[PDB]
């Protein structure tokens, strides 16, 4: 989960200091993330 | 796409407020949307 | 001093959010109320 | 008023966002400079 682990550390970071790009950023590449999730264990 | 019109829509209304709990709410909807669109046509 | 801290108070309430008007005319106050510091009995 | 400017610039900055460290500092600007220009037309 360590490439899940990062965004979400993003996002949440983002979250406190006010931000409009870097919530955005994070937010897809979780998505992003959880559809590589989605497809990792089979390749 | 009539579908993801809204969700660019919601998004940017949001983003002028400089509110992040709606905004994360859409910013989600428009890659779901997205694939989802992409996904359709055929089923 | 008081008459600084609440200027002080406003405009930082106001950054926090993001409304313009109240951040400018509090800015204005925060400098009337540091000249002023001057301009009370000190010197006069 | 050039040196006022930087000390309100990060004030409202860090206002933006929530870095109350950063605030601290600043503020301490705030009244320092406003002593610094009564105690600077003097010389």
């Amino acid at each position: 989960m360590t490439g899940l682990a990062e965004a979400i550390a993003n996002t949440v970071q983002a979250a406190q200091q006010h931000d409009s790009v870097k919530l955005g950023t994070s937010i897809v590449d979780i998505v992003a993330n959880g559809v590589g999730l989605l497809g990792k264990l089979f390749g």
